[PDB]
């Protein structure tokens, strides 16, 4: 009962969307554990059709994009521009509101209305005597904040109450004391007084500042006590941010479903090139399977021999079964970004695969040489080194999740960038990258003129910004490590060896674990870990199940015996 706010507010049929140019395919679903509960997230298998008639419409659809990140989640930064140049992971995020039954058209009103959010103001008595009485519709699932409290930040009303009334007693801890004379012993002398002392009241709820709802907040949260203290809030002393509550409160939910869409694209388009590469486009591509999640990974707190399977379905196909993006996209999350899986499973049994594998051709191919040379060699090939060169010209590790996700400090936002004038200079003075300081990029102050018509700074704020940051040779800023802080900000980052070395082996152990080790073997002349011999097929194939004997396993005498 303290929760069914969103329960309602989240099962509300006004949704919101994602708007490309570029196609999708089916994605899984995913889990979110909110600090209320657990969610699940699917996105739309059919998108709906519609064609930008008015380039205002577009600028317009761009602005609201880059107002919620900028105002409602507060992720902008002084040196943020909304993209123009349109190459690097551009796209925007319209809002849908119910239009014609079945249809439901973008919330054009919300975006002529709301080209920025307003600011709440602390409104005196003697304008307030003049301005109009507050309405219950008005109110009703909107935003509100507090403008007399210190607590500034943006909260939710969820029901209103007609028959509460200002001078009305608190039914806890406070029947002899009132609303009314509670305003004035708390915030008297910053309100003056209540206007309009006779009419309704409203009943808000808290919203949450958390953005990373993937791992469980496992925690003793006692929510009876949590929503013991209600609160009951007098319409005239609050601003009204009027809006629809369950938008907002899904809005917080949008940097994170952005995030592991963003991976799992990289996932699908893995899943794709390796079923394609072994000739794998049978029955069971079609469709997708919901996203699992693990229990034992410790920080998600919370007769006969039966056959083996993995060789069954290694000697019969009618066994196998498909890989789906989640197996793949968890091969691809490293532990550092500790999301709610990752690649840690699925790697000793690559390892123990390419092992094994190794030891095969080796056998099969080198079998006229001792017992050391072969280990030596073999462990050379399962190397962490060799494994890192062998997978970096497979220019996989650029898709890979290997930082945790906070996006205030963290990450860039998906339609919003740097400057182009500043990138232009960055990428391609690497005399010059190397001393630019955060502090720099907070040096300028990119209004709504730079970041919305221009998108580059001004000529004398150039001179200005780029001083600022020659001025740092000559202090403490000079010779420090700022790749730790603008890596994200030009789309690099920095990933130790291991990491590769062991997610080239998860990769391979789905791979294994699906289909079958003869075809898993192929995968290693894709990624070139044996130049095998086209002089014998089934050496890459099957022959290592079948070869590595000669003439000293072969002669037959009872003598042996």
């Amino acid at each position: 009962e303290y929760t069914e706010h969103m329960y309602l507010n989240l099962q509300t049929p006004r949704n919101y969307a994602i708007l490309l140019r570029n196609k999708l395919p089916r994605l899984a679903e995913m889990p979110l554990f909110s600090n209320q509960g657990k969610l699940h997230v699917r996105v739309a298998n059919a998108p709906l059709e519609v064609i930008i008639q008015n380039s205002e419409q577009l600028e317009l659809l761009h602005q609201f994009h880059g107002m919620v990140f900028r105002d409602i989640l507060k992720i902008w930064h002084p040196f943020f521009v909304l993209d123009r140049r349109s190459k690097e992971n551009s796209y925007l995020v319209v809002p849908l509101i119910l239009g014609a039954g079945e249809q439901k058209c973008f919330d054009w009103e919300l975006m002529t209305n709301f080209r920025r959010l307003p600011q709440s103001h602390g409104s005196n008595v003697q304008q307030r005597e003049q301005q109009p009485a507050p309405r219950p519709e008005d109110f009703e699932g909107k935003i509100v904040t507090q403008w007399y409290a210190n607590y500034d930040k943006p909260m939710l009303v969820t029901k209103v109450h007609r028959e509460l009334t200002p001078l009305s007693y608190m039914e806890k801890n406070q029947q002899d004391k009132t609303y009314y004379e509670f305003t004035m012993s708390k915030y008297g002398n910053r309100i003056g007084d209540v206007v309009h002392k006779d009419k309704f009241m409203i009943e808000v709820r808290d919203l949450t500042e958390q953005l990373t709802f993937y791992v469980h907040n496992r925690g003793k949260f006692n929510a009876k006590s949590k929503a013991k203290m209600k609160v009951i809030l007098i319409p005239e002393l609050c601003f009204n941010f009027n809006f629809p509550g369950d938008l907002w409160l899904k809005l917080i939910f949008l940097p994170s479903i952005l995030n592991r869409m963003y991976f799992l694209l990289h996932a699908e388009a893995l899943r794709k090139r390796f079923n394609t590469y072994l000739n794998l486009h049978l029955l069971p591509f079609n469709g997708t399977d919901y996203m699992p999640r693990p229990l034992e990974i410790d920080y998600s707190l919370k007769g006969k021999v039966k056959p083996l399977l993995i060789l069954q379905k290694t000697v019969s196909k009618e066994h196998i079964t498909p890989a789906e993006q989640g197996e793949f996209l968890a091969a691809i999350t490293a532990s550092s970004a500790a999301d709610v899986f990752d690649m840690e499973r699925l790697e000793i049994l690559g390892n123990s695969f390419l092992k094994l594998s190794a030891t095969l051709y080796l056998a099969s191919k080198y079998s006229d040489w001792n017992e050391g040379t072969l280990t030596e060699v073999k462990s050379k090939l399962v190397s962490n080194r060799n494994l890192l060169f062998c997978l970096i010209d497979a220019d996989i590790p650029k898709t890979l999740n290997t930082i945790q996700f906070t996006p205030r400090y963290t990450w860039l936002p998906p339609g919003i960038s740097l400057p182009h004038n500043v990138l232009a200079l960055w990428r391609e003075n690497p005399e010059f990258a190397k001393i630019i300081g955060p502090h720099n990029l907070r040096d300028l102050a990119l209004g709504d003129e730079e970041s919305l018509v221009k998108g580059n700074c001004s000529d004398i704020n150039y001179n200005r910004f780029v001083e600022g940051c020659r001025a740092n040779g000559q202090s403490f800023y000079a010779g420090a490590d700022f790749s730790s802080e603008v890596n994200f900000c030009v789309g690099l980052v920095t990933i130790p060896n291991k990491v590769i070395a062991d997610t080239l082996e998860a990769l391979l152990g789905v791979i294994v674990k699906n289909y079958g080790l003869q075809h898993a073997f192929k995968m290693l002349e894709y990624f070139k870990i044996c130049r095998a011999d086209i002089d014998k097929p089934l050496t890459q194939l099957l022959n290592l199940e079948l070869g590595g004997k000669k003439m000293r396993a072969n002669v037959n005498t009872t003598e042996i015996d």
